[PDB]
């Protein structure tokens, strides 16, 4: 994936992820299959600036309990990381990471954000977009248009929302307890974010058992 | 181990521990046992809140050597870690620890939080408590009223007082250099906080040879 | 390694480092060996006194690129904690190192502290010298003197810089794409900080690829 990745000299390299061939735009991906995603990384994705203080701040000193804590990268700073040349993990490129965040807020609305993020971070087996890991692992489909492929379902959306957590160690053909339990909580947040139902949540509990 | 972890919406939830089989309560147990556990995570355990904000300072800025410096968590925010269900570790999942293990330290004493601690760890195969591991590893006991069984050695403890920190790595049948490495200054931590003598000290040292 | 460890009562400890028997001298070694490891561990090695606050603060805030970041560890925090003794990675042990780097920093010049660097960090195979190394992985030398040994190529130097960030990993033999990436990297740098030129460059591009 080198090519989709450099130094960010401006923030218009990431427009470069457009010309992907497998390159879909969260536009065009059904809200569950995005919410799969908000839902298990950074669920006030579409209302914060990138950094997400406030909600932060509250979920660790309003409650005792862990219920609202997230993870510690939003999907803004998932995107700079991921465009950023693979490197040792530190805190002064984590620092570097939300400088640079802060500027691709300034420039770009949350959809194309979005779109950034789910085309160009690693899936596992070589897919760096969302549509190569669905075709690749189920043979499904995020464009919400196709009237040619089965489209993704609830169940594979959270599978893949887990995946990107630890995309070379979490197998989806013979999940681990500690994969499974991920993709459980993913499918509860999908649920109690609104992404799906009561039967969604079931049939896809139901497919996971 | 999922039965035993939860949000901590109320820190009460830890007193579910006590109802595990092989639950084996602190003050049921030897003392060089327990000091295995305290010398190797938290040697100031008994006297501080928590944090141990005061000797963590000067462990740095009094002296030039490492010698007073340990690791990174204290019993009490270990227990809040292993009480969350697994997570990706982060700042702000650590933070969130702080916070409740402040919460546990107010309503619990010192024996009822190594209690917690020691019998909701993961230890390897499948041993989430101390009795668990001690029986599985060695066939040996942490009770120290047992006529029964043979009773743990100062070695076995502080083998197992390592062991928590990488359960699924350190092999206690095949032992690495570096896990025995750990063992011996866990030993000689012993030796250094009385919990053990010189006597014991060396015939740990002979067995670990 | 033990011997050549300790918990640093006095910086004096690291002098017995010089009497390994594959100590070399970084005074004793061509520039481009050292700029191999300064170019890709810390670039303003001989300017800073330990800590490059100034240099780290200018790479993060002055340009949006991350083209001037580098990794978390000046060689002479990597100096301390090498000589410490094997142990986990925290914030606290860190900050331990951080405060000891000033006092090696103090004592020692530059060319001191890059001869312990690169005479006690783990190359790999149970070598903890950069001669060893050389010679084990090569056959090569890092004397600049020697009419005796052949002479350690830009590559090889390279290779061995990039190395020790994950020297249990990265496998000479059978290089991964990844380890491929950072001696690439490693390169341009030895470029752009004009240990080598153009010709160099090309010859160990060339002899990469
Ligand atoms: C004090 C104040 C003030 C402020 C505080 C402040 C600043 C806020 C905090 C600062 C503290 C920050 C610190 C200390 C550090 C900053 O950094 C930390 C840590 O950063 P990361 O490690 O990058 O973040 C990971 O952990 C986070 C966490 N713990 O909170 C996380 C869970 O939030 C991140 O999750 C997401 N979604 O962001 C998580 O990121 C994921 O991390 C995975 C790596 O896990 C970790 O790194 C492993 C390296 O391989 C380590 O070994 C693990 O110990 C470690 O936890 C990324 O996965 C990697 O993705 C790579 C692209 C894979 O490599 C490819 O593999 C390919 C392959 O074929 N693989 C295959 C196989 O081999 C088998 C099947 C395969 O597909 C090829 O080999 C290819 O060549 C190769 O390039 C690679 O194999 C794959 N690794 C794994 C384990 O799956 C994976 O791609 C990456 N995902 C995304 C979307 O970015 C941070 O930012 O929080
Ligand atoms: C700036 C200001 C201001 C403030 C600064 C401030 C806030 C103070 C600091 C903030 C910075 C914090 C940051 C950046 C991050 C916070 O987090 C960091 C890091 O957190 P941890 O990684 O949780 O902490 C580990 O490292 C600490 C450290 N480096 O300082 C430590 C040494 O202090 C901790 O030690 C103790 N005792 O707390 C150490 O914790 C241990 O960490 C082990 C994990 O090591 C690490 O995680 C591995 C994940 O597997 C990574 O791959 C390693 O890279 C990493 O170092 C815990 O072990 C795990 O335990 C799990 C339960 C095991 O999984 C089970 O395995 C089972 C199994 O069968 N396994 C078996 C096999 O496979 C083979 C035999 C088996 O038994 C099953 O598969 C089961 O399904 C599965 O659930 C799992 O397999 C097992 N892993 C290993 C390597 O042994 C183990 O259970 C856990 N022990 C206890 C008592 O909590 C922090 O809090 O410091
Ligand atoms: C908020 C404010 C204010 C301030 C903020 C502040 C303070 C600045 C920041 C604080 C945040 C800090 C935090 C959170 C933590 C601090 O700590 C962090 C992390 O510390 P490290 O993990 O020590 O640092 C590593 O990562 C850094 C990073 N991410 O930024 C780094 C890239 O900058 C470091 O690079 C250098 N050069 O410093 C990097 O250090 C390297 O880290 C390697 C380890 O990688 C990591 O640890 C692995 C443990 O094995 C983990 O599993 C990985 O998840 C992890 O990334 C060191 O390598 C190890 O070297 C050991 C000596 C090897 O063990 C030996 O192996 C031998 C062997 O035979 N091996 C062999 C095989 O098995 C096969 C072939 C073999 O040769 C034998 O078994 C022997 O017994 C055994 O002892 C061991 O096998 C080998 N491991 C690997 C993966 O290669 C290796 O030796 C070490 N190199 C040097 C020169 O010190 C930090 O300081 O930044």
């Amino acid at each position: 994936n080198l090519y989709f990745q450099g130094h960010m000299d401006n923030v218009d390299e990431l427009r470069k992820i457009e010309n992907k061939s497998s390159f879909v735009s969260a536009d065009n991906m059904p809200e569950y299959v995005k919410g799969a995603f908000i839902s298990m990384q950074d669920e006030r994705f579409y209302n914060h600036h990138g950094f997400d203080l406030k909600g932060t701040t509250r979920a660790l000193f309003s409650t005792i309990s862990d219920r609202d804590v997230q993870g510690g990268s939003t999907i803004t700073q998932q995107v700079v990381k991921n465009y950023f040349y693979d490197n040792d993990r530190s805190f002064t490129r984590k620092v570097k990471e939300l400088f640079v965040a802060h500027r691709v807020e300034k420039q770009y609305n949350k959809n194309e954000i979005l779109s950034f993020y789910l085309n160009n971070i690693y899936f596992g087996d070589n897919q760096y977009t969302l549509e190569g890991a669905a075709n690749h692992y189920f043979g499904t489909t995020v464009n919400k248009n196709s009237t040619t492929m089965s489209h993704i379902t609830v169940l594979q959306s959270a599978i893949l929302a887990s995946k990107v957590n630890a995309p070379s160690v979490y197998n989806i053909n013979n999940m681990s307890e500690n994969f499974t339990q991920r993709v459980s909580t993913n499918l509860e947040k999908m649920k109690q974010q609104n992404y799906i139902n009561e039967t969604q949540y079931q049939q896809a509990m139901s497919q996971l058992n």
